[PDB]
């Protein structure tokens, strides 16, 4: 096919006839062998600064017509009724879509489901972004992204699996957290719901423990979502211990010379059961006692020594008075 002067159609708008030509595995004077032309088309396309490439032959003249990928003129956000146009700009930016660079109409789908994925990223779980171009003059294009935003979803039903001691519902009874949110405080992304869901899950435990069940684990908090992305389906997977009776408390560590007191603030009536809060209510009592004698930051941590054989727990509390400060 022995090539001579090979022209370039006019594809070339923002590409240098010189960068372009450099990119062509067929120097002029080679002997272009059809497979070759296809290598060239692959090559040209590799550069990735255009949508379409053509390499046609002639009187020993390669014609290389090209459709330069278009240049982003404007990114217009319409319908984003709850995300600052700037956050979206930031996001497209991140994805790789700046207000200036190329375009590649291939990835239009992607672009959407990237925003569509950023709307999951907040809470509009189900939400559709329509991508829509607009040929502009100087081989520019204008980019309207239209957001039919999203009905935000809501924890519609707490379940609880693993419970037997207490009814699937005297546990739930006191939860603060409903399928809605009050005087718009600062949920942002359901941070209230989280806060609240946590507090509730704290109450679930504090119940069992307060009742003798050391070893009560919240093995997992199985959250799901409706098939119709409707609302959320929290589920708490319990594993409720046996009960356990107290078998003594043993305050160890630096008791600051009030093991006298401190320890006498730690009695039982041995036919007593374990009880989380009763414990916490003791720690504090210490922390104050110490605190009082000038110990602003005494540390106190209690750890149950659960004896399974005789279904009983020994409470190994440890106290390290602070840094008696002094002025």
């Amino acid at each position: 096919g022995f090539v001579v002067k090979d022209i370039h159609f006019e594809g070339l708008q923002r590409v240098a006839v010189g960068a372009a030509l450099l990119s062509m595995p067929v120097r002029t004077g080679d002997t272009v062998n059809d497979e070759d032309i296809s290598n060239t088309i692959r090559a040209l396309f590799a550069t990735g600064n255009f949508e379409d490439v053509r390499v046609l032959r002639d009187g020993d003249t390669l014609l290389v017509q090209v459709k330069e990928r278009p240049t982003i003129a404007s990114i217009t956000f319409s319908g984003n009724k709850s995300v600052k146009d700037d956050m979206l700009k930031q996001n497209l930016e991140a994805s790789g879509v700046r207000v200036g660079e190329s375009l590649d109409r291939t990835t239009i789908a992607d672009i959407e489901k990237g925003l569509e994925d950023f709307y999951y990223s907040v809470g509009k779980y189900s939400a559709s972004v329509k991508a829509v171009v607009t040929p502009l003059p100087r081989n520019r294009v204008d980019l309207k992204l239209v957001f039919q935003e999203g009905v935000s979803a809501e924890i519609q039903q707490i379940n609880i699996v693993g419970n037997h001691a207490f009814t699937t519902d005297e546990l739930i009874s006191h939860f603060q957290l409903r399928d809605e949110v009050p005087w718009w405080n600062v949920v942002g992304d359901r941070k209230y719901q989280k806060q609240k869901l946590a507090g509730d899950l704290e109450t679930l435990r504090s119940y069992y423990l307060d009742r003798g069940y050391a070893r009560f684990n919240i093995d997992s908090t199985q959250v799901s979502l409706t098939p119709d992305k409707k609302g959320i389906y929290v589920t708490v997977n319990i594993t409720e211990g046996d009960q356990y009776k107290l078998s003594g408390v043993e305050v160890s560590g630096n008791l600051a010379g009030h093991s006298a007191e401190i320890e006498q603030l730690t009695k039982i009536e041995p036919g007593e059961l374990y009880n989380g809060t009763k414990v916490t209510k003791m720690e504090d009592d210490i922390k104050k006692l110490l605190g009082r004698y000038g110990y602003a930051y005494p540390r106190v941590q209690s750890m149950p020594e659960i004896n399974d054989a005789d279904k009983t727990v020994k409470l190994r509390v440890n106290v390290d008075a602070g840094n008696r400060f002094y002025v």
